[PDB]
C-alpha cells in the first residue's frame, strides 16, 4: 500500500 523505499515501522 505504501509507497516505494518506506521506512521501518
Amino acid at each position: 500500500k505504501r509507497p516505494p523505499g518506506f521506512s521501518p515501522f
